């Protein structure tokens, strides 16, 4: 069983924790990776019911189990805050264009 399902993609809690820690370390040192500048501000245009406070930052979570360091992001993103608390895991899979849906 998947703890988070993003279209076809299966994610456990450890997958989410490894991706989040990588994302936060880079946020605090003011560094970014890749061509789209990861991590950046997750603005929340969709209006999701995140039980943690604002501002929100998005970072890629890869299907292969590897951490992001440059190149292709994929469809899936883990959202954390300024406190290093998980907001949720979102995806562009099954959403129109550059929009998002929450992972089930
Ligand atoms: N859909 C959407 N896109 C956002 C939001 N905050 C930042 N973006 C980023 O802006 C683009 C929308 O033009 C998206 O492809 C997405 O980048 P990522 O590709 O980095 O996930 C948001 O809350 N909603
Ligand atoms: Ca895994």
């Amino acid at each position: 069983a998947c703890d988070y399902t993003c279209g076809s993609n299966c994610y456990s809690s450890s997958d989410v924790s490894t991706a989040q820690a990588a994302g936060y370390k880079l946020h605090e040192d003011g560094e970014t990776v890749g061509s789209n500048s990861y991590p950046h501000k997750a603005n929340n245009y969709e209006g999701f019911a995140f039980s943690v406070s604002s501002p929100y930052y998005e970072w890629p979570i890869l299907s292969s189990g590897d951490v992001y360091s440059g190149g292709s992001p994929g469809a899936d993103r883990v959202v954390f805050n300024e406190n290093n608390q998980l907001a949720g895991v979102i995806t562009h899979t099954g959403a129109s264009g550059n929009n998002f849906v929450e992972c089930t």
